[PDB]
């Protein structure tokens, strides 16, 4: 599924993402337009580590979830990286959370600091009614 942004914004917030370990909503929004185009069903092989990345959040084989193909991965979020292809993103976000727990947080994601660090981020969440 491709959601439109004000849809994912509400769906976010009723899955208590707006300020998760200190994330506000319009970082996580910022984050999924640069990693899918809030785009579900986005996969993108790493040729250069044989890792996948999975979903709207393009997370990690090597660390998050497992694909049985990647070497030397663990599988952090307790998911078949499958989970992570569904139009439903309850595991997904759920697997998120997961990542920010670490010590780098949000910073987890190269994208985020290029795209979306000291930026102002309030145009991913404006008019949605969050
Ligand atoms: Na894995």
């Amino acid at each position: 599924k491709v959601f439109e942004r004000c849809e994912l914004a509400r769906t976010l917030k009723r899955l208590g993402m707006d300020g998760y370990r200190g994330i506000s909503l319009a970082n996580w929004m910022c984050l999924a337009k640069w990693e899918s185009g809030y785009n579900t069903r986005a996969t993108n092989y790493n040729a250069g580590d044989r890792s996948t990345d999975y979903g709207i959040f393009q997370i990690n084989s090597r660390y998050w979830c497992n694909d049985g193909k990647t070497p030397g991965a663990v599988n952090a979020c307790h998911l078949s990286c499958s989970a992570l292809l569904q139009d439903n993103i309850a595991d997904a976000v759920a697997c998120a959370k997961r990542v920010v727990r670490d010590p780098q947080g949000i910073r987890a994601w190269v994208a985020w600091r290029n795209r979306c660090q000291n930026r102002d981020v309030r145009q991913y969440v404006q008019g949605c009614g969050v």
